[PDB]
């Protein structure tokens, strides 16, 4: 309950897609901060998924409400905010 944060989650993504492009993407809904996309020790190879974070708290709302249920790269993509 109560998160109040800016860092927002992206899943359905394909391997087109990379911070470079989640912050032009994203920038328009906000301008981002920060992007981090975590990998294994084994296979060092994620899925498809990565967090966006923005300078504005509200922006991020709009990245979320934008990007939620969106195409990106023919990809759906699902964006949620973090805790």
């Amino acid at each position: 309950g109560s998160t109040t944060k800016r860092v927002l989650y992206v899943g359905g993504l394909a391997e087109e897609v990379d911070d470079k492009v989640l912050h032009a993407a994203f920038i328009p809904f906000g301008d981002i901060t920060d992007i981090q996309i975590p990998l294994d020790y084994e296979t060092e190879k994620h899925r498809g998924f990565a967090f966006v974070e923005f300078e504005l708290a509200e922006d991020a709302a709009a990245a979320i409400d934008n990007m939620n249920e969106s195409e990106l790269f023919g990809r759906t993509i699902r964006v949620n905010l973090a805790k």
